[PDB]
């Protein structure tokens, strides 16, 4: 998304998973352990059905693609949001998305039922997950209740795709994932 005047084109990046999974802790370890001349702020937006997420950045690799830099952002849903028009408005013209699947072994028929709302909510709007940007990110890894990653590559990335193990308050491939999906966009932008 070009801005002519501005000379400064916008990407854009989501993360989806379950409710409670690690969104809001990966945007968190981002924006709040980075530089002011860069980022923007952390917008929180908050009603009695439904929450939103996001932030505003420049990265620290590029420059000049038709001699402007990108400014990707992070557009997410903190909590259990209930209602699916909310889900299907935060990826009105997604160009990369991240899944955060939860390891626990609790919540491991939540992250299938999930992907599923992804993969039904995109191709609903015009958008194929197989070329679309889409990485996945199994988070929740120090639990002790947490199934083995050979099991998540088997239910969870049946047609692979990249993935990434992670751990949210850490830092443990926060950043890791966000570097794989930013190259990814960059290469579907010529
Ligand atoms: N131990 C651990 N806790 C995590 C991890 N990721 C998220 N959490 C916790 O899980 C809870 C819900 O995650 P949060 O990101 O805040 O909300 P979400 O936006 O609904 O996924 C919080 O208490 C987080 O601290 C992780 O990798 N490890």
């Amino acid at each position: 998304f070009i801005n002519y005047s501005s000379r400064e084109i916008n990407c854009k990046i989501v993360y989806y998973g379950p409710g409670l999974c690690g969104k809001t802790t990966n945007l968190q370890y981002i924006y709040n352990k980075t530089a002011a001349e860069t980022k923007g702020k952390l917008i929180s937006l908050s009603t009695e059905t439904d929450r939103t997420l996001f932030f505003d950045f420049l990265p620290l690799s590029l420059g000049e693609i038709r001699g402007f830099k990108t400014r990707f952002h992070l557009y997410t849903v903190p909590g259990q949001v209930f209602y699916d028009a909310s889900r299907k408005l935060i990826l009105k013209g997604v160009d990369g998305v991240v899944f955060v699947a939860d390891s626990q072994i609790e919540r491991m028929e939540a992250n299938m039922e999930s992907l599923e709302n992804l993969r039904i909510n995109l191709a609903e709007q015009g958008y194929d997950l197989n070329k679309i940007p889409y990485v996945i990110q199994y988070n929740k890894r120090d639990l002790p209740n947490a199934v083995t990653v050979e099991e998540m590559r088997k239910a969870l990335n049946h047609r692979n795709i990249p993935e990434y193990q992670a751990v949210a308050p850490t830092g443990v491939g926060v950043f890791d994932t966000l570097k794989a999906v930013a190259k990814l966009v960059l290469t579907e932008l010529k």
